[PDB]
């Protein structure tokens, strides 16, 4: 049971022993693709790169990189792709991936500006009658509407492929108050948004993997996946006993590096999918409660 270790690291007060012991069993695989000399510009952080197995490659000659991990969960059945906050030359990729993988929503889980610095571009258009053109991908991406919120807006963008002239539906999930190196303000915040974008359907397997982004794509990224993930195994098999949150972290480190940053993020992580098990379990009304503890409106 999550919740009888939850207590036990808890008591034993080591969250940072168990934390860390998940960072030393961690996978290490090569990253050459993504220390070429010439992809030193497309990467934010130096020491957050994707494994060359699990990178999305672009489907273009000239260079195909871009700072994104295929998460591949086999037994849980779902994908994500955690990828990079994009930076000032690689909005275009970024998009690029996005039709390519045949994504229908992007979960941002950082601010553009966080303690001073610009930890992401300006990727998506602000106003309608502002569109975006992509030129070096050929792409040009409009917001349609938005529902703003207390801590997270939702945005319905068209995304056209100008050289086919087809145009796709992207949904927008933006969190606005996830601290970097820090957790959201309650599991109830955090499950009411994971709720949203899991209704709006984005997560079906109909649709190419989610995007999911903060600013390194493994703080935030990855703790917002882990609790995804384990909340679907148990679902699947409606037996919350069956899943061991380290255990489905350290799969999950096996296609991206670094995935959750501190022993606190991964305490979060048990909190919310223990939280969610309710739901899971069979007790809807505690969505309504979630919804009514984050204050949205
Ligand atoms: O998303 C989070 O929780 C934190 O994300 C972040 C950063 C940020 O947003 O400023 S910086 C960062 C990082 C950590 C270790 C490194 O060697 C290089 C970069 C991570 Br990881």
């Amino acid at each position: 049971e999550m919740e009888k270790e939850f207590e036990q690291i808890d008591k034993s007060g080591s969250w940072a022993a168990i934390y860390q012991d998940i960072r030393h069993e961690a996978s290490d695989f090569p990253c050459r693709v993504a220390k070429l000399p010439k992809n030193k510009n497309r990467n934010r952080y130096r020491d957050v790169s994707p494994f060359d197995h699990s990178r999305i490659k672009l489907h273009q000659e000239d260079n195909d990189y871009i700072n994104a991990s295929l998460i591949k969960m086999e037994e849980a059945q779902r994908s994500y792709i955690l990828t990079q906050g994009p930076l000032p030359n690689t909005c275009g990729h970024f998009w690029e991936m996005v039709w390519e993988q045949k994504s229908r929503g992007v979960v941002m889980l950082n601010r553009v500006m966080e303690k001073g610095s610009l930890k992401c571009a300006q990727y998506w258009p602000q106003k309608e009658e502002k569109e975006m053109i992509f030129e070096d991908t050929n792409l040009k991406l409009t917001l349609i509407s938005e529902d703003i919120k207390s801590y997270y807006t939702v945005r319905q963008l068209e995304l056209e492929n100008l050289t086919t002239q087809e145009t796709r539906e992207i949904l927008h999930f933006h969190y606005t108050t996830w601290p970097d190196f820090g957790v959201p303000e309650s599991p109830a915040s955090f499950l009411n948004f994971l709720f949203k974008v899991r209704e709006s359907g984005s997560l079906s397997p109909e649709h190419g993997p989610v995007v999911v982004h903060c600013s390194a794509g493994i703080g935030r990224s990855g703790t917002f996946c882990l609790a995804d993930t384990c909340l679907l195994l148990m679902d699947k098999r409606k037996d919350p006993s069956s899943v061991d949150i380290k255990k489905v972290l350290l799969e999950m480190r096996k296609f991206r590096m670094g995935l959750i940053q501190t022993a606190d993020q991964l305490r979060f992580s048990y909190l919310a999918v223990i939280e969610g098990a309710k739901f899971i379990m069979g007790d809807s009304s505690v969505q309504d409660q979630w919804k009514e503890l984050s204050h949205e409106d």
